[PDB]
């Protein structure tokens, strides 16, 4: 059931430290090795900076012959005779707030101006910002690799060196994500025009998809400016797939080039998408690694978990992002690549108190190993910090090697972790509710993100009411996932993709959060879900259009569902429940042929009905809610209740969240106040035990069953 | 020489409670009075909702005829027996999170196409907004002030009744706002072009400022879509400038249609701005306010503080926005019409154990009086809530008066200001900063804003690298005044407009971050500034345009300042600070002659120096930076000691803030700890704990 990372045989928590070795003072390596092992921490992982070891072009230092810090052998050899497996990162990028994200000041100034990404109108988006299958980037890169790949074959624990994993790159997408631009680069355009010649082999193919009018496919060019059209959604629907193909095709590159030097090791990539403490943007980024993680079953994805604080505010983001990450990448345990330690910015403070907090829900919420990023400060030599010379703060050690207040924590932390791992491991939660996953709607990073300077899609200009980065953002990530995290009912994540129909029939409900738009592949298994005696909740819409916005009523034809579209108050009541506050005026109206209405406008007219069909139910809502209201949690919890799903305690304060992980052996009762209030409350599991906990505060409870 | 609140003659700090009789069950009013007075309370406040009590076009009920809760009579007089003064708020709107704002259904299903906010291609925005000067809702609008003003007139504190202070509508320009569009409604149009020939006389005039081609003002649009041109941004300023006129018209016709009631009590206005815990953007709402606050110095404004939480995240936000009232509003406290009580929405959870410190800090941060908003929480009456049937939550009562946690705080913090109240309201803090106000900056809220859709300022299309937004968002309130509160350096906020010399000279340094443009009167004012022996502070440039974007040089002339503008690494060095990052490629190169030379790009160009003029000193730095790194904090620090200015304390822990208010006779010293750290610590001109966002009060006689 469970995966979990093993060695020798058993159960083991993977838990590394970030130390940069190039950002510490070469003489003090061994101590912060040292401290970090005394952490019971069994990893430690760096990054290898190109502009640090390429100090001119042609030029490498790896054995600090031109500046003691440069001598990346020695720490390897220091990991090994500390006993520390080490994580290998050496980019080409790797960010680490370093000069240009890594790459070396040489290079930029030699690149020309077609190795960079570029707007819509040809000007560089950044001086830092290549775009990834630019040939001289990837002539640079191979000649950077030439020279760091051959040591890290050399120190892979085949040859028993300390090596275990590398990571590719870093975080693939993150800089184009930051500047609020996409790429139009040439060769970004070219690829483009081959993709899509493959995809529809004659023009008429794709005038009859988009309803165009092309002459040629020689008149067709990667669509730029705001979608006004149905068929510029076509457009931009393709360029989205395009470039999730295109990120494949970059990691693929790399991959190749590695395993030419002997690499037989682990290979790594990092999900980024956290920012202000909150990842309601980061299932948009995941999404854009579909094809890498559907192409590339050996490299295993891990979540940078950057919360800052730990509080309601953002208790449901880590959640969320690790059930989205386990939806996306069933066959390997769920880790944080980067978890967050200390703080990257003097401005945003990291408390001891809050991270403490955090790594012990982690757990609640299912991690399987971690890397705390950063566990030890730096100092930036010869002035390469993007932003400053101090490389973090807060951090367990400083970059002198002492420690500070949050090394306790992580020794309390990692002292229960290696007292448990091989019972907590092996443990799960029982999830009867399951939420799908259907990417497209997260395939918007082109056209409508946080970040994205320009809002290029508007879905009313198409006739459409439901944009699916709002539905994907306030009525799936801050709406149901953080509704029911709030209720302590726990819920898997499905990809509906190539999804597997006795894979939802485990649970008693399947959630559905729908747009206007479903491709057939889904509406069809959705369909077969309840024929076969699913129980499928589907709200805002019935969707009656396909992933090109072309009619497909699949869904509603085997439903045997009518509606017409109407306008009314946002309120609705439902399940008896008044003044529920819905997104939309506009709302599906059902007849109520062969079924129970269960929610009404305020002109009492059916927005909302239940039904039998096969050996299956459906309940659908023809309106919007997240968790914005008092109502909305209510009418999660009636829904749940629809299907007499129960929590696993009873608890007497409904603000402390709780987590029972068990296996045949053992229970783990995590309670967690996300709250700034000392709460004494009583629970009991579905003679009640009494408990105090403080704010921001967490009791984990064993019993041995 | 403070500002504060009077009651029987002594010094009064204004605590009220917001109660809305609308939404509570009328046989527990009493009771919520009762347990508001019993916290030190000595004021009620409430909005007196035009859509609940005209029932329908013409049918008005304020004595429960028809709704036990319509009883407005019984309120007030239930206000009387339980010993509260009474702030009532009329609207029109009341926004109040009630349906339609508050205006009547039955108004807004009669009203023309032409009585709403309409957008550049003539749609209506909201069905709930209305164009403010619209002749059909001033009609309605009056017609609803003949029957509510009577009763107010009775009832007010100069007929010795219990209603002290009246609000005026609700956070006028706030719907326009949130909305994130501007109103082309065609009164509202014409209104400019009145406004533009009443300012230019001649098109000849308006043709010279911005390089127009009209033959007639007949040719003259309102500014729409995008600035391209240096043109469309002078016409966009001059929007601006119409709208705080526009503003005015609205809240003067408002004042003279309430005092022909006879109604002689203080009138009041509530400044929006917070969003998502910080007010970064409240100074773009409060110079929408420039034109009310020069013309009606008897209309106090208060602010409406939404911080959410209590944490170096947002510490600096209430501080800065008290500040910027101050500047704008010398001569009234700086007082909260909405004050955080509870949350406004569920799951935006709102600690009593955070608000309790936001107490405390807002008596630090210099606040004279406050309305607890939510004291009460409601229940929406027959559906009439915007949102669901509950109005606020973790209130310091709910809706049927059961006492919550946040009560118990209210009670706490109430019983330490009626203890202090004489002598605290009569301190403040010894500020040798002035930190400069300078509000064109700040008139972008039609072309660049945190809520408006489009984007229509994009300053490199006008030849321009400095934002105004970015400069007076991340270098001004995220910079430079969250760096000198976080080293406890006091400051004062001074508006620049129509400034006395003599108010400036006071201050060991003036702060002025500058844009590439200055009006002439600014830039004279800062020339005598220094000429006269003051210490100026300057950055990220020397300004060489005017408000137009037309050649202005004064400042710069006035300094023998030379410059090139040359791209560099993002990163300076600043007196031996190295890796100082900076927000700009471009970097104002100045020439040194007669100058010391302070700052260094990577290729050793200067890019800040130190000079004499006349009796006084400048320092200009050629670089734009914030607070995102320890070095600029170090910056800041060194910056503020050229002119050998002190903290008022020794405080061994760096991360404690205080603020240090005195008078002749008495000192508070007020510790605040932001972070989540139990924290022990010494100071000296003596060993204190604090526990996480929370605080200690010392009081020292002098
Ligand atoms: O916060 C925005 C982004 O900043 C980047 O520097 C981090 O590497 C990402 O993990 C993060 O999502
Ligand atoms: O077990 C001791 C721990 O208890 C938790 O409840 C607290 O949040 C931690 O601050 C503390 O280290
Ligand atoms: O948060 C955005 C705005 O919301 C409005 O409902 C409040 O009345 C304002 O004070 C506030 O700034
Ligand atoms: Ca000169």
């Amino acid at each position: 059931s469970e995966k979990y990372f093993v060695k020798n045989g058993q159960p083991h928590f993977l838990i590394s430290g970030e130390v940069h070795y190039f950002r510490i003072n070469p003489k003090l390596w061994r101590n912060h090795l040292q401290l970090l092992k005394q952490t019971g921490a069994d990893t430690v992982s760096t990054y290898i900076p190109w502009d640090w070891h390429e100090i001119e072009e042609d030029d490498f230092d790896f054995e600090g012959k031109t500046h003691p810090a440069r001598n990346l052998i020695r720490f390897i050899k220091l990991c090994k005779e500390e006993n520390l497996d080490l994580i290998v990162k050496p980019g080409p990028y790797i960010l680490a707030e370093y000069e240009n994200q890594g790459l070396p000041s040489w290079l930029l100034k030699k690149l020309s101006k077609n190795a960079f990404a570029l707007d819509e109108n040809g000007n560089v988006i950044s001086p830092d910002l290549v775009s990834y299958l630019s040939d001289e980037f990837l002539e640079y890169t191979f000649k950077w690799y030439d020279k760091v790949m051959p040591i890290i074959s050399k120190h892979q624990k085949e040859h028993y060196g300390p090596i275990t994993m590398m990571q590719l790159c870093n975080e693939i997408g993150v800089f184009q994500w930051l500047s609020g631009k996409s790429d139009y680069n040439p060769k970004v355009i070219n690829l483009y025009k081959e993709f899509i010649i493959q995809r529809y082999k004659t023009i008429e193919k794709l005038n009859s998809v988009y309803s165009t009018n092309y002459n040629s496919f020689d008149d067709l060019k990667a669509p730029s400016g705001k979608i006004k059209l149905r068929s510029d959604y076509c457009a931009y629907f393709d360029f989205h797939l395009f470039f999730r193909e295109y990120y494949n095709k970059y990691i693929s590159i790399l991959k190749n080039k590695i395993r030419s030097f002997g690499i037989n090791i682990k290979l790594t990539h990092n999900i980024p998408g956290w920012i202000y403490g909150n990842a309601s943007e980061l299932p948009m980024l995941i999404s854009t690694y579909s094809e890498i993680m559907k192409n590339h079953p050996d490299i295993i994805f891990g979540l940078d978990h950057i919360p800052e604080f730990v509080s309601f505010r953002n208790a449901h983001s880590d959640l969320a992002c690790n059930k989205i990450l386990e939806a996306m990448q069933p066959e390997a345990p769920v880790w944080a690549a980067e978890f967050q330690a200390g703080t990257r910015e003097h401005h945003v403070k990291a408390y001891a108190k809050d991270l403490e907090t955090f790594y012990i829900a982690s757990l609640a919420h299912g991690i399987k190993g971690f890397n705390y990023y950063m566990f030890s400060q730096g100092i930036n030599p010869e002035g390469k910090g993007f932003y400053g010379k101090t490389f973090y703060f807060q951090t367990a050690l400083d970059a002198a090697s002492n420690k500070l207040a949050l090394y306790d924590s992580i020794k309390k932390v990692n002292r229960f972790i290696r007292k448990e791992q091989k019972d907590l491991l092996r443990t799960n939660v029982n999830s009867e509710i399951c939420v799908g996953f259907y990417k497209p709607y997260f395939f918007t990073e082109l056209i409508s993100s946080q970040l994205l300077k320009e809002k290029k899609l508007n879905v009313e200009e198409l006739g459409l009411y439901i944009d699916p980065r709002f539905l994907r953002e306030e009525i799936l990530f801050n709406g149901l996932l953080r509704g029911l995290q709030t209720l302590n009912y726990n819920y898997d994540v499905v990809d509906l993709e190539n999804c597997d129909l006795k894979s939802l029939t485990a649970y008693k409900q399947l959630w559905i959060t729908s747009a206007e738009f479903m491709d057939a592949e889904t509406q069809n298994l959705l369909s077969e879900f309840v024929l076969n005696g699913g129980n499928l909740i589907l709200y805002p819409a019935v969707p009656t259009l396909d992933n090109y916005l072309n009619r497909c009523e699949i869904l509603k034809n085997n439903f045997g569902i009518e509606f017409i579209t109407k306008d009314s108050s946002h309120k609705v009541s439902a399940f008896g429940i008044e003044d529920v506050f819905t997104a939309f005026s506009k709302k599906q109206i059902y007849n109520d042929t062969n079924s129970k209405p269960i929610a009404f406008t305020q002109e009492n007219e059916i927005c909302g009905i239940r039904k039998k069909i096969g050996k299956g139910e459906l309940t659908i809502l023809g309106f919007a809610f997240g968790y914005t209201s008092d109502e909305h949690l209510e009418l999660i919890d009636k829904l749940v209740k629809l299907n007499k799903i129960k929590r696993e305690l009873f608890v007497s304060d409904k603000d402390i969240q709780f987590v029972v992980r068990e296996n045949n052996k053992s229970r783990y009762i995590f309670f967690l106040n996300y709250h700034n209030e000392r709460k004494t409350f009583n629970y009991r599991k579905s003679k009640s035990e009494e408990i105090s906990i403080a704010p921001f505060s967490y009791k984990v409870i064993k019993e041995n069953k």
